[PDB]
């Protein structure tokens, strides 16, 4: 597989291949988290860079979709696509991201374009640490970022005023 | 001894007692950190709660001048007695508050009022956690908070914007 994963997006190749035009090749899904955006059937000599930059519009298109539906600081629109459990300032109530929703807002492909080491500046700790929210493949065995430090890197992102 | 903490201000017996009119006295010094304020000669049969009533009219008055010298958020001048090494956003340089500095924003006594299990809940933590903050006697050995968690702490209590 290879699958190719963009902040939130992922780019997965089908499990069987195809042949066109005397060359083999592959249909590739574009996806929002489980939500399907788009398809397309690519060349097997394509690099994984070339498949990203096949769907950046697609991406794109989806960033100006969600920022006119979901308009506070400049990245406020993020919020839309978060749930409220992980917004809220109560903290008896609040749950902690998830790694999909954590990579929404960190990440080079994320909405906010600030990689992991450099939000891991931002809260003051190692980047070897913060790699740890995005680990391993257990979702309840995966360091949670704490609620203050969630609520802190949502305000110096400039996604949500911690107020 | 027995000295009265309000915040960051203490209240101190004189070790040597005295005697007036046929009954003890003690000469009490309300300090604010090292800085001597205020004397007064009190009678023995006081409460502790006594003295501070004694001295609460000249610790309103270190309020009023403090909030005029270092006139943002509600209570940022209590920005103004607080060093700027853990007030700076640069992590590199940052250091944890000491426990003194911490009383300046977290107590009943504290410029802010709130208390302890108070800014714990604003945290997100237990507040036998928060008290470990301002705990023992070693400095060194003290639980220090987080660049993190005392900077979104000083957002949620209107002393300075994480912006």
């Amino acid at each position: 597989m290879n699958a190719i994963h963009i902040g939130p997006f992922s780019i997965t190749p089908a499990a069987r291949g195809l042949h066109y035009g005397g060359l083999p090749h592959h249909q590739w899904t574009l996806y929002y988290g489980p939500r399907e955006m788009a398809i397309k059937t690519l060349p097997d000599s394509y690099t994984s860079s070339e498949v990203r930059d096949e769907f950046s519009d697609i991406i794109a298109e989806f960033v100006i979709d969600a920022r006119h539906r979901y308009a506070a600081p400049p990245l406020a629109w993020i919020t839309g696509l978060l749930p409220g459990e992980v917004l809220t300032h109560d903290a008896e109530e609040w749950r902690p991201p998830t790694s999909w929703e954590l990579r929404h807002v960190v990440g080079e492909g994320s909405f906010t374009g600030v990689s992991g080491a450099a939000a891991a500046a931002l809260l003051g700790m190692s980047a070897t640490n913060f790699r740890k929210y995005t680990a391993g493949d257990s979702a309840a065995n995966r360091q949670k970022i704490s609620f203050a430090a969630w609520h802190y890197l949502l305000d110096r992102l400039g996604v949500k005023r911690a107020s």
